[PDB]
């Protein structure tokens, strides 16, 4: 033996060190978060281009829940594990939280059934 | 399964021990194979049904080449590899070379200008 590295679980997929995973439904933001946190991952982040280009990408023509949100349009958006976003890209509208849509970061109510995206570490 | 190095490189996609390159333009299948080689890899090989589900999310609306040829419509489907298809899906058509189209897997002659996605093995 020599040292090898763990795949991402089986239907995730890598980019990195960050393993992702694409719902097969649409939920409010709500429960989305509630089941990326039960999978032991969080509501999607990204912390540079090619993640986000790559999740972009790949929810495709689905409407994708992503896990930043903010108390209201004055106050900063902040990830689900309570740190600030980092403001590289902008977020269109003037939701409390964050989707991705065609190439767009955007914002709207909670409510919404959306497709997700988590993430965690691998 | 476990992978040998801790990520695939910067700008390619994993899936378990896999690593996924899409062109983002479309050129022939003899020019996109030899993209792929020069990279040390090769147009896209799936294995089982998890990774040919992510080819075919991972290419969007656009087809895309993969490494399936055969000498003619009544040889076998061969890898670039030459190794011997093992036929757990269905290839539509009666051209040489083999793409993704929507959610099937088709074919056609060659110069045909479509996107590509290339695989290695981490
Ligand atoms: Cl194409």
């Amino acid at each position: 033996m020599n040292k090898t590295y763990a795949a991402c679980s089986k239907n995730w997929t890598g980019v990195g060190n960050k393993c992702f995973y694409f719902s097969g439904y649409p939920r409010n933001w709500t429960f989305a978060q509630a089941f990326c946190m039960a999978q032991e991952a969080q509501l999607a982040r990204f912390d540079n281009e090619e993640e986000l280009i790559f999740l972009k990408r790949f929810k495709g023509d689905f409407d994708s829940w992503i896990g930043l949100h903010r108390e209201s349009s004055e106050h900063p958006w902040k990830w689900t594990n309570n740190t600030e976003y980092n403001n590289m890209n902008p977020i269109l509208g003037v939701g409390r939280y964050a989707y991705l849509s065609s190439d767009r970061i955007s914002s709207s109510r909670s409510y919404i059934n959306r497709m997700w995206i988590c993430s965690k570490l691998n």
